[PDB]
């Protein structure tokens, strides 16, 4: 059961990422597949009718079913354990109107399943409501993500806000020597070149070569973090002309697990560029393409499990991810666009995903 829900959370989150990357061609994007699954699973308890059916059908599981929520509670405790060492910061929050009569029994049931509460804020005080959302993210990401650019859209009419924020800056198992860091040329998808600092180290890295259904070769390299608890999978096509879209559209939790199994250690000189990327995305259009259309529509939305008094709808759905990648004879030069995956090896959870077009 804990490995089963982690597989469903990863599969759903990859499908959301595949939609955000489709509308972000030739541009840097960082997304948390595990993060978007957590907020959507919490929202599954606030919904009713056909609105609740649309989320359950896309996610592949019902949150009220036996052993579904205790498996996610065990997963979060495992991911935020003693190994953490201030590398990851996860936060999930749902905001609703303060003077709104909630269904008697919702609040105790919500805390029983996620060990969290739905925050009640007055949206009449626009600037005060904007501060509470930004301050909640600030205090729960240890001050890494302090502001959300999407909060500038909330007003006196806003009644429901969905927010998720993730931070990553992991410690490598075998760190990169700072003396090897030098500025190298990076080729862009349009044909232009840019000079960016690149890390280098000689080690026995896990390597594999896979093929796309079209018939194009692509290589995968594994970079483990301290205690092998986490690993970064760098995916890039063999041919310089092949775009990253071909590799993105075929992603899944099974494929990443299949990459690890077919991998064999090889002595190489890896040249990986340094990148500190940040991306904030509105989840209206990506969740709409997956089937969840009702939750955003004013009259078609059903949130009877949260409140039957006033009609509600998701006015704002956001995710802000900040990833940091720093230092702490055959060669592999990563000097062209590539894909990255941050996997939690014991459960197989896809924590982070993205495409680096320009570091």
């Amino acid at each position: 059961a804990p490995s089963y829900v982690a597989h469903l959370a990863s599969d759903f989150g990859v499908r959301v990422f595949q939609q955000v990357a489709q509308a972000s061609k030739d541009r840097n994007v960082v997304f948390s597949p595990y993060g978007v699954a957590s907020v959507l699973a919490m929202l599954q308890l606030t919904t009713g009718g056909e609105t609740q059916q649309q989320i359950q059908a896309a996610m592949g599981f019902k949150i009220d079913d036996k052993g579904m929520a205790p498996a996610l509670r065990h997963l979060y405790k495992e991911l935020m354990g003693p190994w953490n060492k201030d590398e990851i910061s996860t936060t999930d929050a749902i905001f609703v109107q303060r003077d709104l009569k909630l269904v008697q029994g919702f609040m105790p049931h919500f805390f029983r399943l996620f060990r969290s509460t739905v925050k009640q804020v007055d949206f009449s005080e626009v600037e005060r409501a904007r501060f509470i959302i930004n301050d909640w993210v600030k205090t729960h990401t240890k001050g890494m993500i302090s502001h959300l650019l999407g909060t500038g859209a909330v007003d006196q009419l806003t009644r429901l806000v969905l927010v998720n924020a993730l931070y990553f800056n992991g410690q490598w198992k075998t760190p990169f020597p700072d003396s090897s860091t030098h500025r190298r040329l990076f080729h862009k998808s349009d044909g232009s070149t840019v000079s960016v600092p690149m890390m280098a180290q000689t080690n026995k890295f896990n390597y594999t070569e896979f093929t796309t259904p079209d018939g194009h070769y692509y290589d995968i390299l594994e970079l483990p973090y301290h205690g092998d608890t986490l690993s970064m999978f760098i995916a890039a096509p063999y041919e310089k002309e092949v775009p990253l879209s071909a590799l993105t559209n075929i992603l899944s939790a099974q494929l990443i697990s299949h990459w690890k199994g077919n991998m064999t250690r090889l002595p190489r000189l890896l040249v990986l560029p340094k990148f500190s990327l940040e991306t904030e995305v509105d989840l209206r259009k990506p969740l709409e393409n997956l089937g969840m259309t009702d939750m955003f529509r004013q009259f078609q939305a059903d949130f009877t499990s949260l409140s039957d008094q006033e009609p509600l709808h998701v006015a704002l759905a956001l995710q802000k991810v900040k990833i940091e990648v720093n230092e702490s004879p055959e060669e592999i030069i990563i000097d062209r666009p590539f894909l990255f995956v941050v996997r939690h090896n014991p459960t197989g959870t896809v924590l982070f995903m993205g495409q680096v077009m320009e570091p």
